[PDB]
């Protein structure tokens, strides 16, 4: 009764957590670049700094599809077609990648981040059997999906491995790589319509490629990046024949949420969500709106907890214009960058969750705390605190030699608090309505 006491379990043990980031596709790096300089250093320290920042640690590029940069499209590293798919494809490689590489080399080279996960919306126009990268069409040559130009299968695979060279000569390693996003919605922009069975008869061809290839890291294979659990779980049966030849399961929070876990070996991430059709708030807590930072700290929560997630992605981090389709704010005007408090949320995880962490077990939560526990490789134990009460009184325990705390609330981005530490035993504060990371140092 001096406090509410939560107690890590490390015996009993959960899923991997990988990271937590976000992407700059569709020309929000662009956006980025075009900032001053003190601009584009605090929008990048705001993403990637794990003293000043949310501490990302992976990073979600698009692979462009697109034959040039008119609206937010993608231009693709080959953009006009070579005729026929036994020609040699063209490559115009550009050296920025949509201003891509130029946030991929700051995150690993100057933030230290490792992973970095290159997903194409489309293959170019001429690989389609409706001849453009936008308004759905499949890959030609796939079962099903016949085109007058040919078979465009292996070219495919060529390309997407071509991408990763490029990012390789420009000193960044690609670690995972998708060959389509939203595989069941046809829509105006890049887009491109697999069938489960699709996906598995291309990672067959995709996979040796890889292989074959001059690759020095030879990246992970991810599928499919579909708009919701359900639909991604609807496509895991006929990917399970091809499940030593890909080796990470994506999925988006649009149409519907992170709430189970998959059926698959492979880790799971959720690779994009957002209040997309929001007006900008900059809030933590209101009373739970869409945007409030306090509502993403609660669906991360959800999705590792509920939906067995390894990572989780915000859609954007960066970009101009008042929708909450991103975390931080760029006003182009003043050449100003502000991060809103969902950048915070995702942060207050990253920061204290980092890569390799394994879930562990704690117990004591209640009505108004929402409690989960991660033990990270260097032997710290993350224990975050979700309080929807008044300031708690909470003790955090082993079933440690020191204790730090940081909370996210409307007054705090990653502030630390007291960690008040005896006999193994940190003794905090939660305040009213924030979220909590304690986290307990081993000698
Ligand atoms: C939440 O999400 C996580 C992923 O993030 C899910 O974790 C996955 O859980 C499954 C089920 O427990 C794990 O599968 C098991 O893996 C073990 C370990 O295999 C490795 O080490 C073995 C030595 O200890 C070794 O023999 C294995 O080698 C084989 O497999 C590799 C890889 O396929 C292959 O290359 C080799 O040639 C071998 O064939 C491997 O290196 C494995 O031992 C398990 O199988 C045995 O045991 C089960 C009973 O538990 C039995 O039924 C089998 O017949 C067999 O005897 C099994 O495959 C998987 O590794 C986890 N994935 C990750 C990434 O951690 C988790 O399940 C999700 N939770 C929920 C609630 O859904
Ligand atoms: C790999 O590199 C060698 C030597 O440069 C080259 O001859 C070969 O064609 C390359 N293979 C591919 C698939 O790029």
């Amino acid at each position: 009764q001096a406090g509410t006491t939560l107690t890590v379990d490390l015996s009993t043990t959960y899923q991997r957590i990988d990271g937590f980031g976000t992407s700059e596709a569709f020309q929000r790096a662009v956006q980025m670049s075009r900032l001053p300089e003190e601009g584009q250093r605090r929008a990048l320290d705001v993403l990637f700094s794990t003293t000043n920042g949310a501490g990302l640690s992976i990073l979600r590029n698009g692979i462009g599809s697109s034959p040039d940069m008119s609206s937010d499209h993608m231009v693709s590293i080959a953009p006009k077609s070579p005729g026929s798919p036994n020609n040699p494809l063209i490559y115009s490689w550009d050296g920025s990648d949509n201003k891509q590489l130029w946030v991929s080399q700051e995150a690993v080279h100057t933030y230290g981040v490792k992973t970095i996960y290159a997903d194409a919306w489309s293959a170019p126009g001429y690989m389609k059997t409706n001849g453009n990268d936008a308004n759905g069409g499949t890959l030609c040559g796939l079962s099903g999906a016949q085109c007058a130009s040919g078979d465009w299968r292996q070219a495919y695979a060529d390309y997407l491995t071509k991408y990763v060279e490029f990012y390789q000569e420009s000193n960044v390693t690609v670690t995972h790589l998708g060959f389509i996003n939203a595989p069941e919605l046809t829509t105006s922009y890049a887009s491109m319509r697999f069938s489960a069975s699709q996906a598995a008869e291309f990672i067959r061809i995709l996979y040796p490629t890889i292989q074959k290839s001059n690759l020095t890291y030879k990246p992970t294979i991810a599928c499919c990046d579909a708009e919701g659990w359900n639909s991604q779980a609807g496509m895991l049966g006929a990917l399970s024949s091809v499940n030593s030849m890909f080796g990470l399961v994506t999925a988006h929070a649009y149409t519907s949420q992170p709430g189970f876990s998959m059926n698959t070996p492979h880790p799971v991430w959720m690779t994009a969500a957002a209040d997309l059709q929001g007006a900008w708030t900059s809030a933590w807590y209101s009373y739970g709106g869409a945007g409030e930072g306090w509502t993403w700290a609660n669906n991360v929560y959800n999705a590792i907890v509920n939906g067995n997630a390894s990572a989780y992605l915000y859609w954007i981090g960066a970009q101009t214009g008042n929708t909450n389709s991103h975390m931080v704010h760029i006003d182009a005007n003043a050449g100003t960058v502000e991060p809103s408090k969902r950048l915070w949320a995702l942060g207050q995880w990253s920061r204290f969750v980092r890569p390799g962490a394994r879930r562990v077990a704690v117990s004591g939560a209640s009505g108004s705390l929402r409690t989960a526990a991660f033990r990270n490789e260097d032997g710290s134990v993350a224990v975050v605190v979700i309080n929807s009460g008044g300031d708690a009184a909470v003790n955090v325990r082993l079933a440690p030699a020191s204790a730090k705390a940081w909370a996210t609330d409307n007054s705090r981005a990653i502030e630390e608090i007291q960690a008040s530490f005896a006999d193994g035993v940190a003794t905090v504060n939660v305040p009213s309505r924030s979220m909590t990371t304690v986290v307990l140092y081993p000698a």
